[PDB]
């Protein structure tokens, strides 16, 4: 009974984290923010995931706890940061920090991937 799951692409994580941060900072309810990010996704799997995260949130779970249903997508640091914002009343600010982080991660990582590819078939 071995299982294996992969997360999402670094740009896909950057997009959904930016969108969530944007919506939460505009003052819309968290559950409605999760709905909009899901409904705006081009990726069926991400829609399904965020529907599922939202479903746990509506059943009373914190965002951090709900994201822990997808540990292969949101790592311990990401979830820890969310948990910190929620425990402290600064989810809005932590999501902004997570969105900036994920964006810079995507950019840096994409560069390396591209440079690797560039040099290889040179
Ligand atoms: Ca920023």
């Amino acid at each position: 009974g071995f299982a294996f799951k992969r997360g999402i692409s670094t740009p896909d994580l950057a997009l959904i984290t930016r969108q969530l941060a944007t919506l939460v900072q505009s003052g819309m309810p968290l559950e409605e923010c999760l709905r909009a990010v899901a409904e705006q996704s081009e990726k069926p799997r991400i829609r399904t995931m965020l529907v599922a995260v939202r479903a746990k949130v509506t059943e009373g779970y914190t965002l951090s706890d709900s994201l822990g249903d997808y540990p292969h997508v949101f790592d311990e640091l990401f979830r820890s940061m969310v948990a910190a914002g929620e425990k402290s009343g600064h989810l809005d600010s932590v999501l902004e920090r997570l969105a900036d982080y994920a964006e810079n991660r995507q950019k840096m990582r994409s560069k390396l991937q591209q440079a690797s590819e560039n040099l290889y078939p040179q």
